C-alpha cells in the first residue's frame, strides 16, 4: 500500500488480492498465532526489531510475517526454498509494504539474489538485529559472509530438523555468534508439524504431480523419524503397501509396531559400493520411493538404476541431496510433463523417445515435495509452529544478546528450547480450535501426580 | 525334589506352563539373546533379588534369564489378578520361590511379598530389588529399612512406581538407587502403548464378548497407555473420544482423530452433579481409565453413565474408579470372575431382569492382566530386556558396598544408555524379519553420529 | 426332565446370566418377541436345529420358542458349543444335545437325539440349518420325514451351496430359505462377525503378538474380507490370495498385495510350484473360502518355522490336516491348540524349533478358540432366521397337493423391505438415527417412503 | 486445416499428450483392449456421440474408441469437469471435441448440440455414450428421427442409469441400453474407491484445510458415500453418516461410523425448528453423495457451524440448495470454483466477515470440479467396461432389426460377469497380482469352470 513501494520482487502482483482472500481464511485456521497477535499487539513487544526472515513463502508464512509486523517489528523476507513459494503470498506481502523476494521456480542463482536482497537494503546491510530461519541458509550466509552484521543480532529462531543440526555443529565447533532458539523441538513443532504436516501433505503433492492412484501399489518410504512417520502414515492411510527403511533400531522397531515391513535397499543392509549389493528384486517392485531423513544420498544412483519402471521418486526432506538427481542429470534425459514434474528417460542421455516405457517420475526435482508440488502443511498446523517462532522472537529480541558485555555475552551463548509452560499453551490453543475441552485437575489430583493444576503436566523428559 | 518354598493355585499346572514358556522363548528373542550373551559370564552370579511383577508367563521368561545368569530370586506378583496360574505352577516346579495365583485376597497379595522378604522366618539375604508398581519398595522403606542397607538397587517397571521413587528421592527417603526401566523408548513407546492396543480389546472381548464396533467409547488420558487403549479400540471400529488434562497430549489426540471432550461442563469438576455433561455420558457404551491419577472416574460420571455401560481401568492401581462408591451403593452380581454387573437401583439386593446396571471389569484392576494375559510376550521381550540389563548394572556397580560419601553421588534415578536401548530395539526388529540399514562413514558424519550409534541425541523423543 | 445331554448341567445359572445379557445385545431378536408373542406365529412348529450351541443361539432358540415352537438342538461343529449356554438351554427344559470337545461319532449321535424321540422319529416339520449337516442326514437316512416337514432355513454360504446342488439334482425334498444372502446376514455377519472373532480366538489360543508380523489370507469373499481387516487393523501385513479376479480386485484397492502359494498362481501338485520365498515368510496363514485343500501339504512343508495356521471357513478340509496327521506328531498346548512336529511322525523333542501352531484342529478358528461371533452381530443373522422360520411354517409346503409342491419347491430369500427391517432395528440399536425421505425426495429417486429403497440388484 | 471444435485453448495439446502417454501406462485393461481389438475393427462403421467429463482419461477411452474404427463427436457432461489440456489434445488429434472446464449453462447445451449436429445437420450417429443422460434426453426430446438411426446407449453412472430405467417404465425409452455403472469393475471400484482418492483431494486443492480432527457429515452411504466416507476418516476427521436406507446406515455403524440425521428424530417436515442445531453446529465439512435433491437444505445451510465447507460429489448441484444462497446471501469468490457466501446478507459483505461457508465448485461435482477426478487406474475399469458394451450394442444392430425384432430387444441390461471378471484380472495384473488357479478337483469341489465365472449372478461382493 505504501506510496511508491519498489522494494520487493515477486512473480506477479496481480495475484495480491487472491493471496489476501487466502491469509483471511487462514487467519481463522492458525488460532494459536492469531491469540497471540490479540494478546500483545497492543504491547508492542516487537518494536525496534528488525527480522531478516527465511522461510517457505506460503500463505502460513504470510499470516507468521503480518504477526510480526502487528507486534512492532519490521521485517525484510525470502523463501528457504526455489520451489516452495506460493506467488500469491508473496504478492500479497508485497502489496501489503513489505520487503520480499520470492518467487516459486526460482534457480539457485535467484534464490541466492533474494536472500541478499533481505540481507542488503538500498546497496548496504541492512540494520537487522533478528533472524528467523528455517534450514541455516541465512544462518550460514550471514556467518560466512556478512560476520560484522551478527554483531547487532540478538538471536536466531531456528525451524526445522536440519538447521538445529547446523546450528548445533557450530556451536560446538566455537563458530556460532549469536544465541538460538530451536523451535522444532516445541512438541507442537516436531510432533505436530514434522509429523502430522507430512500425513496430510506427502499424498496431496503427489495427488497434485501425478494423479495416480496410490492404493494397491507399493512404497518405501526412507526413514521413520517424525517426517517418516508422517509420510508412512500418508501414503498407507491411501493404501499403499509401505516399506520402511531405517539405520535407528528404534525407530525401526515402531514401524515394525505400526504395522510396516522394515526392508534395507542394500542386501543385509550392506552398502558396498557395487551393484551387486543393491536388492534389485526388492526395488524392481517399488512404485514410489519417498526420503524422509536429512542425510545425504538415501536414494542414490545404483538405486535409481534399479528402481521399477515408471516409478515415483520424490524427496520431503529439506535438502534435495538425499536423491542423487545429479547423476540423473549427468546420465539420462529428462522430459518436463508439467512445472516440477519430469518424466527422466533411463535409456540415455541425448534423446528419447516420446514412448519410451523406461523412464521414472521425479517430482519438484527432488527439492521438498511437500512445498514444491503442492502448497506444504496445512494453516492449522502450521499455527502451532508459528506460535512458537512468535515467542521465541519475543524472548530473543528481549534479552538483547548484542548489547551484552563480552563477558555475559559467553554466558549466554546456546542453543535452547521454550519451555514447557509454553508448549502447553500453544497446544491448548490449538485443542480449542478444534472445540476440544481440556479438563482442569482438582487440587487433590494434582497433589497426587505432583503438578500444578496450571501445569506444567510433565517433566522435560517425557517423550509424548 | 523336597521343594516347598513357594505357594501357588495349582502345581499340576506346571507342565501346562513349561509348553506355554518354550512358547514365549521362541517370541522373545532379545531376552533370550541376553541369556546366551550373558550366560557363559555368569553376570548375576551372587544376585539374591526380590522381585514384584504380574506373575504371567512373560515373567516366567523374564524370572528364568535371571536365573541363567546366575541370580538367585523370590518371587510375587503386583497384582492380585494378574497371576497366570500355570505360570507361577512351572516357575515353582523350577525350584524358584514364588507366592502367586490369580484371585488373591488383598491380605493373601501382602502376606506373597512378605514371603519373599522373609525365609524361614527371618529377611533374607536379599541384594537386589525389582519391582512393578512400588509396593514392594514401599513395604522395604517402611518396614525393612536394615534389610535397604545391604541392597545394591531397583529396577523398576511402570511409570507409577518411577513417580513413587522420585518423591522418595525428592523427599531424601530414598536409600538405595534406581534404574527407571519405563522411560527406555523400547519400554514406553513399546510396551505402555503397543501394549495396551494388543490387550485392551483383547481383555473386553473375553470379559464380555461384546461387539466394540460401532459403540462409544470414552478414554480418560492419552499418554502412552491412552494412547495405545483409544488405538485399541478405534481400530475395532469405535467411536472413540478422549479427555485430558495434557493440553499438548489433548493436541495429540485431536491430530489423531479423535474429539476431544471432558466428562465436566468446560472441564471444570467442582464436586456437584450439576458439573456432569450427562448428555455426553448417557452416551458412552464403555469407558476407559488410563491416567495413573485418582478418582478420574468418579461416582457422578458413574451415576450418568448410559445404562449396560463397560466401565474398566488399565492404570496400575484401582483407585482411578470410585469402585467404593458403588460397594457401598450398589449391588453387584457377579457374571463370571472379573466381571461385574454392578446394578444401581439400590444396594440391597438387585432384579436379575433389571436393565440400570454397569458392566465392571477385573473389580477396577488393571485390565489386561485381569481379564486377558497382558501384553504379548513379543512386546515384553523389550521391557524385560531392559529390566535385565538394568539388575546387571546395579548389581555391578555395588552400591551398598560404597562408603558413604560414595554412596551419596550415586544415590539417583536413572534410565538405562540409549546405545543399550538400541541393542534391544535391534533385536526386537530381527525377531520380525525387518533389515536395518548401515550408514556409511560419510553418511554417519554427514548427521554426527557413530555408524554402530546411538543415533539421536538424548532429548530425541521418538 | 433328563430329554439331553450336556457337558455340566450345573454352568446353567452362569449360562442364563450371559443370555440376559446378550438379549439386551440383540435388539432385532428382541424386537421380534415383543412384536410375534401376541400371535404366535410359530405355535405347532417342531424344529430341529443344528447350528453352533452359542449364547447367541439360546436367544435364537428361546425366541423360536416364545412364538410357539417346540425344537430339539444340536450343534453343528465339534468345538463351537459353549457349554454354560447349552446348560440354560438344557435347564429351560429344551431338549440340547452339543458340548465343546466332540468326537466326530459323538457329534453324529448328537444330530440324531434330536431326529428321534423316546426310539422314534420326532413329528418333526421344520429344519434350521447351518452347513446343511442335518439336512443331508434327513435326506439320506430319514426321508420319510421329510414328507412332514415344510421347510427348511440354512444359516450360511457353504450349506446354501448344498441346497443348491440338491435342487439342481432334483434330490431337494423341501423348500428352504436362503437366510445367508439377506443383507443383515451375509453383509454383517460373514464379513464383520469375522472381523472381530479372528483375531480374538489367534489372541485366545496364542497370545501372539499380531502386529508386524506376515499373514497370508486365502480368500476375500466375505470372510476372507473380513478376516484379513481382523489382522491388518492389529498391525498385520496381509497379503491376500483369490481365484476370483473381481474379489482380488477389491483387495488390492483396499491396499493388500495379492499373491498365490504357487508361481505363476498354477498349482500342478509338485512341490516345484511352490513359491517357497513366500511361504518361508508367512508368521499366519488363514483359510476362509469354503474349498477343499488351500493350504495343502506342499505348502504346510514350506511354511515358516512357527507358523500359525487357521480356518475360518465351514469345514476344516480347507487345510490337509490329514497329512499333518499321517506325517508329523501333534503336541497338545492345550485345548484347540496343537504344536505339530515337522521332525518325523513318532515322538518329537519337546524344544524343537520346527513346528507349525494349529488352532481348533483346522475347524471354525472364531467359534473353536473363541466364542464366534458377537451377539449384536448374530442379531441380523438370528432375526432373519426367525422370519424365514414364520414365512415357511405358514405356508404348510407339506399339506400341499402333489401338484402346488413341485411349484413350491424352490430355494428363496427372504423380500428386501424384511431386510431394512432388521437393520432398522440393529441401527437403533447403536443410537442410530435414520432420515426419513420426504414426499418429493422419494418420487425423484422412485422409491416410497417406506421402502424398499433399492432394486433387488441392488449390490451394496 | 481442421476446425470441428471448440476448446479453451489448442496451444496445451502437447501437455495434454504427454498426460495421455502417461494414462496409457496406468489404464492396462483398457489398453488392453486397444490391443487385443485393433486389428478387427469391431466398431468400424460406428458413430459414436459422446457426453463424459472430458478428462484425460475419458481421452484414452476416446482414442481407445477411435483406434477401434469408432468415429466420435464429444462433450463433457459437467461445466466445470473438463481438463483443459486433454480437451486441447483430443482436438489437436483431429477429434470433434466441444468442452471447457469453466462453461456457462448456455454454452454446455450449445456444445452438446455440436456433437448432435454436423454442418448444421444431425450428424449420422448410431451410437451413443452417456454420463448422467443429458445428450440421452435432448435427443429423446428433441431428435427422435436420429434416435430411429442409433443402435444403443452405454451410461456410466447411478444418475443416468435411473433417468433411463424411468423412460422404460413410462415406454419413452427409444433404443435399449448398457448399464455400465452396475459392473462390479465400475460401481465398487469407481464409485467408490474413486471418490476415496478425489474427494479428499478436490478439498485440499480448493481451501488446503487441515482436514485431521475435524468433524464432517456425509449425507448417503451408498458406494460414493461408503468412498466418501472413508476418503475422510483416513485423513483423521470424525464423520458422521446420515442415510434413509437402514441397510446402508447398518454398513455405517459395523465401518465404524455413528449415524446421524440432520433432523430431529430424522423428520424433515420442512420447518427450521426440525434441523438438529447442536448437531449441524458442530460440522467443519458436509458432503452430498445421494443422487438425491435438496438434502443440504436451506434450513442446514442457516445452521451450519461458521466457516464449514459446504460440497456435492453426487451427479447434480441440486443435492445442496444453492438457489437458495444465490438468493439470499452474497457471494466472494476466493478463486475459481471455491467462493464464500457470506450469511450476513445479499447486498455486499464485510471482507473480514466471519459469517460464511465455503462452497466448492458451486455444488457441482466437487472431485472433477476442484480436482482432476478418479484417478486413471481406476477409471481403466470403468472405460474398459464403456469399449465393451459399445462394441456389443454396436454389433447387435438394433436399429436395423424389424419392428417385432426390436420390441424384444427393448432393455437396460449389464454386461455379463465373465466381462466384468476379465477387466478386473487386467486390473490386478496392473498392481503385480498374482490370482491363483483352481484345480480341476476344487472347481468341481464348488462348483464352477477353472475359468469362471466364479460367482453366480446373485453374489454382491
Ligand atoms: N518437508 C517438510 O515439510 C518438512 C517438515 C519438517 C522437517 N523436514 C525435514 O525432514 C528431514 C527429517 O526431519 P525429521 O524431523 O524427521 O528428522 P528425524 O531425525 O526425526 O528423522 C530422520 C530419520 O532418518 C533416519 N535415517 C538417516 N539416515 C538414514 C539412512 N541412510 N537410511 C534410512 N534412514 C536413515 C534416521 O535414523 C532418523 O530416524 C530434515 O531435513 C527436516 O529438516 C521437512
Ligand atoms: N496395564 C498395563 O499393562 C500398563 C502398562 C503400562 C503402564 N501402565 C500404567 O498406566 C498408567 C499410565 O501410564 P502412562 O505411561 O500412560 O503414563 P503417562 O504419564 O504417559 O500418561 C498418563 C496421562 O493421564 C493424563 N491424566 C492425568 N490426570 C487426568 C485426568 N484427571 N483426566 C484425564 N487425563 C488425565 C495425563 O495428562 C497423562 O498424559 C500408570 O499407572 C502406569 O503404571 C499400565
Ligand atoms: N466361521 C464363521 O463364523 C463363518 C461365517 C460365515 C461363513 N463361514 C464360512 O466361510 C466360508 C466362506 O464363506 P463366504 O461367505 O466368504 O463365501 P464367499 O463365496 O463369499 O467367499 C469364498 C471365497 O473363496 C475364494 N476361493 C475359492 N477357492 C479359492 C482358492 N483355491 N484360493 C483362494 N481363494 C479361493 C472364492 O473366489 C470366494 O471369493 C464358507 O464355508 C462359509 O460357510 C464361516
Ligand atoms: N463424483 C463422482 O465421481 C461420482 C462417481 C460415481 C457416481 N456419482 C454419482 O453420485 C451419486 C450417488 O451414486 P451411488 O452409486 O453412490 O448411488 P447409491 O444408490 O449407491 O447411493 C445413494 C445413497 O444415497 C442415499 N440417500 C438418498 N436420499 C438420501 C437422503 N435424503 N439422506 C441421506 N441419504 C440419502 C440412498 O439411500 C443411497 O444409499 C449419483 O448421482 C451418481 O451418479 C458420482
Ligand atoms: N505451509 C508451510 N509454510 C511454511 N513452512 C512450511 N513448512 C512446511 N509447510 C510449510
Ligand atoms: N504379560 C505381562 N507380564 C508382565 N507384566 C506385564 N505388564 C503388562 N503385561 C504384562
Ligand atoms: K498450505
Ligand atoms: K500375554
Ligand atoms: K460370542
Ligand atoms: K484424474
Amino acid at each position: 500500500t505504501p506510496a511508491g513501494f519498489t522494494d520487493y520482487k515477486v512473480a506477479d502482483i496481480t495475484l495480491a488480492a487472491w493471496g489476501r482472500r487466502e491469509l483471511i481464511i487462514a487467519e481463522s485456521e492458525m488460532p494459536a498465532l492469531m491469540g497471540l497477535r490479540r494478546k500483545y499487539a497492543g504491547q508492542q513487544p516487537l518494536k525496534g526489531a528488525k527480522i531478516l526472515g527465511c522461510i517457505h513463502m506460503t500463505i502460513q508464512t504470510g499470516v507468521l510475517i503480518e504477526t510480526l509486523v502487528a507486534l512492532g517489528a519490521e521485517v525484510r523476507w525470502s523463501s528457504c526454498n526455489i520451489f516452495s513459494t506460493q506467488d500469491q503470498a508473496a504478492a500479497a506481502i508485497a502489496a501489503a509494504g513489505i520487503p520480499v523476494f520470492a518467487w516459486k521456480g526460482e534457480t539457485e542463482e535467484e534464490y541466492e539474489w533474494c536472500i541478499e536482497q533481505t540481507i542488503l537494503k538500498d546497496g548496504q546491510p541492512w540494520d537487522a538485529n533478528m533472524v528467523l530461519d528455517d534450514g541455516g541458509d541465512l544462518t550460514e550466509i550471514l556467518h560466512k559472509k556478512y560476520p560484522q552484521m551478527l554483531e547487532r543480532i540478538h538471536g536466531i529462531t531456528e525451524e526445522t530438523t536440519t538447521g538445529v543440526h547446523r546450528l548445533l555443529d557450530m556451536l560446538k565447533n566455537g563458530t556460532l555468534k549469536v544465541p538460538a532458539i530451536n523451535v522444532n523441538d516445541s512438541v507442537t513443532k516436531s510432533k505436530n508439524d514434522n509429523k502430522y504436516g507430512c500425513r496430510h501433505s506427502l499424498n496431496d503433492a503427489i495427488k497434485r504431480g501425478t494423479d495416480h492412484l496410490l492404493s494397491g501399489k507399493q512404497a518405501l518410504v526412507i526413514g521413520y523419524g517424525d517426517v517418516g512417520k508422517g509420510s508412512s502414515q500418508s501414503l498407507r492411510q491411501e493404501g499403499m503397501i509401505v516399506k520402511v527403511a531405517e539405520v535407528d533400531p528404534i525407530c525401526a522397531m515402531q514401524a515394525c509396531m505400526d504395522g510396516f515391513e522394515v526392508v534395507s535397499p542394500y542386501k543385509n543392509g550392506i552398502n558396498d559400493g557395487t551393484e551387486a549389493s543393491i536388492d534389485a528384486a526388492l526395488l524392481g517392485k517399488i512404485d514410489l520411493i519417498v526420503t524422509t531423513t536429512g542425510n545425504v544420498n538415501v536414494c542414490d544412483a545404483n538405486m535409481l538404476k534399479a528402481l521399477k519402471k515408471r516409478a515415483v521418486v520424490c524427496n520431503i526432506g529439506h535438502f534435495d541431496n538425499e536423491i542423487d538427481t545429479a547423476f540423473m542429470r549427468k546420465n539420462w534425459a529428462w522430459e518436463e510433463v508439467k512445472p516440477q514434474v519430469h518424466k527422466i528417460h533411463r535409456t540415455g542421455k541425448d534423446g528419447f523417445d516420446a514412448h519410451n516405457d523406461d523412464y521414472l517420475i521425479l517430482l519438484a526435482e527432488g527439492r521438498l515435495v511437500n512445498l514444491g508440488n503442492a502448497t506444504g502443511h496445512p494453516s492449522r498446523i502450521m499455527d502451532g509452529s508459528f506460535a512458537n517462532q512468535v515467542l521465541a522472537q519475543i524472548h530473543l529480541f528481549e534479552q538483547k544478546y548484542a548489547d551484552l558485555p563480552a563477558a555475559e555475552k559467553a554466558k549466554r551463548l546456546s542453543v535452547e528450547v521454550l519451555p514447557k509452560k509454553l508448549d502447553e499453551e500453544v497446544a491448548l490453543e490449538m485443542v480449542k480450535g478444534f472445540g476440544g475441552v481440556v479438563t482442569q485437575l482438582t487440587p487433590k489430583q494434582a497433589e497426587y501426580i505432583g503438578v500444578s493444576v496450571e501445569g506444567p503436566f510433565k517433566p522435560d523428559t517425557y517423550r509424548y
